[PDB]
């Protein structure tokens, strides 16, 4: 019996919905430690500790653009924290640094009794998640922690693109018609890279670089299939191996690879 599974047996309609099982709350962190700003989106009621995500922007953008899936992940168990980088043109190592400072700080209010999240954070399980630069940071941090249990990172941007280090189970999403992270040059050399883990490449058909955004058309597909590898990866939980590993054979898609991953 897994000690982190949280939350009720996945079907598709679940995880492709809005939210799922836990209630939501949100708060700015007041005194942002190695980074710009953040905030931290937690559940109420998981019904036991949970994993700590830290979700990184791209260069000039800020929270608005990623901080849809705060609540997304929350709602399925997560606690998650949001971040602005120190400056919008920080570099993707710099990105990295800041994601890991807002880890940092995600478990120093695990240990605050005065905070929302006070215990409520198994802070030996964390993932990192991010858009371009901050996708790329999002692999640099995984390659310099192999102790993260899981990697997500949307049109991923880097100028080096050999990630053959990491160990960490890696969900690449691609956006087919990115101009400024092309996959052919970028998301998919990447995702060649990479032989040590269990590893995904999903994209998205005629998407811009901003096609795993707020606001964005494929928040069922996309939504289902960062809350499974996360479920899978970051709490070992089986019942998502299926949702994590499977081709999820959507029009939506328009390119899916995958290796070490067995529904
Ligand atoms: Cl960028």
């Amino acid at each position: 019996s897994n000690p982190y599974a949280r939350g009720p047996n996945p079907t598709a309609a679940s995880l492709e919905a809005s939210a799922g099982p836990f209630t939501v709350r949100s708060f700015t962190v007041s005194r942002p430690s190695g980074y710009g700003a953040g905030t931290v989106y937690y559940p109420t009621n998981a019904g036991g500790t949970v994993g700590a995500i830290a979700i990184v922007p791209g260069y000039t953008a800020r929270q608005s653009s990623i901080n849809w899936w705060g609540p997304r992940l929350a709602s399925h168990g997560f606690v998650v924290i949001t971040i602005d980088t120190n400056s919008t043109l920080d570099q993707p190592s710099s990105r990295s640094s800041q994601q890991m400072a807002a880890l940092r700080q995600v478990a120093e209010l695990n240990g605050t009794s005065s905070s929302p999240i006070y215990g409520k954070v198994d802070t030996a399980r964390m993932g990192v998640m991010g858009w371009s630069m901050g996708g790329g940071g999002s692999l640099i941090s995984a390659a310099n922690n192999p102790s993260l249990k899981a990697c997500a990172p949307q049109a991923p941007w880097a100028s080096s693109t050999n990630f053959s280090s990491v160990t960490v189970p890696t969900l690449i999403f691609a956006c087919e018609n990115d101009s400024i992270a092309p996959v052919n040059s970028t998301a998919l050399p990447i995702y060649d890279s990479m032989s040590r883990n269990a590893k995904q490449f999903l994209e998205i058909c005629g998407g811009s670089h901003s096609c795993a955004n707020s606001g964005n058309s494929n928040q069922a597909l996309i939504g289902k299939k960062g809350v499974a590898w996360m479920k899978r990866f970051m709490d070992n939980d089986t019942r998502y191996s299926t949702f994590a590993c499977e081709n999820p054979n959507s029009t939506r898609v328009c390119d899916f690879r995958t290796a070490n991953c067995s529904a």
